[PDB]
């Protein structure tokens, strides 16, 4: 579970960077 990584993204600033940061954070 990527949970964690998820809740990291959801505290940014710039969304640019939220979503790619959550979309980029996948499990592969």
């Amino acid at each position: 579970a990527d949970k964690r990584c998820y809740r990291m993204c959801q505290r940014y600033h710039q969304r640019r960077q939220r979503r790619q940061c959550k979309k980029g954070c996948r499990y592969g």
